[PDB]
Formats: structure tokens, sequence, C-alpha cells
């Protein structure tokens, strides 16, 4: 939510501003924003589009190519926050601990994704501050399958540059 740092994602679709709790959620904007400081997430895509849901990126290139993430982090779903519209958070495998460098984008309030009695649910760490409409736009992008994946862009968002904002 409202935490510290700014974080602007500038996609071929339009700009995005974040900003991350470094409060309720120091481990991941750490290992959020050490991504964003190496160059990580730049030629990155948004690869799994899926209107009234949410949109995901920050793992493969335009060739869907899967780039080779640091370590996976502890998640910090049980912080309170929730995965309303609007909020970031990031996405992960079957066990809780797994996340590496992809995230998500709630386009819609998405409540069975948040953490509870029947699963550990997903760790939100930041808000969307500007850009919720380019958010959108992205979400409702014509799709196709490719390889095992499903809902991803006929034409790549591409994610041009992420910078930690002054």
């Amino acid at each position: 939510a409202k935490g510290d740092p700014h974080v602007l994602l500038t996609t071929s679709a339009g700009n995005i501003e974040l900003e991350l709790d470094k409060q309720k959620a120091p481990v991941s904007v750490q290992n959020f924003v050490d991504y964003v400081n190496s160059g990580f997430y730049n030629n990155t895509t948004f690869h799994r589009v899926i209107p009234g849901f949410m949109i995901q990126g920050g793992g493969f290139t335009e060739q869907m190519q899967q780039k080779k993430p640091n370590p996976p982090i502890k998640n910090e779903a049980d912080n309170g926050l929730r995965n309303t519209r609007g909020t970031i958070a990031m996405a992960r495998t079957a066990d809780k601990d797994s996340a590496t460098s992809q995230f998500f984008i709630n386009v819609a309030d998405n409540a069975f994704l948040d953490h509870g009695q029947r699963d550990f649910g997903y760790a939100v760490f930041g808000k969307v501050v500007k850009g919720m409409d380019v958010a959108d736009k992205i979400s409702q992008v014509p799709t196709h399958d490719v390889g095992p994946y499903q809902n991803v862009p006929s034409k790549p968002v591409v994610i041009l540059s992420a910078t930690v904002l002054p």
C-alpha cells in the first residue's frame, strides 16, 4: 500500500506508477526494488492478461523466454494487506514461499486471493498510484496460447523500462 519507494513502469501501452509498502512488506519490497535497480524487468512482458481479473508480468521476454531470477522469498501475505483493485502482489507456485520476480496487478477486487483460513494467499506489497487506466487497457488486449501458457498478448506488452523515482 502506502509505504515509501515509488517505481515507474514504462510500457509499450503507457505508464504505471507504483507506491510500495515498505512497512508492511519489507522482504517483498526489497526483492522488487533489487530487480528494478538491476535492470531485470527491462524488456520483460505482461505475459498473462485476464479482463476482470489481473495482469501478470516480470518473468518472460517477448519471445516468451524465461529470465533466470534470484532465489525465492518468504510469503508476506499475512501482513493484512488485501488484493483489491489497484494493488500489486507477488505471483508464485504451489508452495507459499516460492515467489521470485513475477508480480500481478489486480484490476478487480480479488478477495479469493487473500490470506485466509483456506489458503495462505498472495502477498500484496504496494498499490498503483497512477495509470490504472493503462492497467485496464492492458488487460483487454487480444491474446492467444503460446506453449503451455494461455492469455498471452498477441502483440507483446513490453516493460521498456522500470525505474525507482527520486
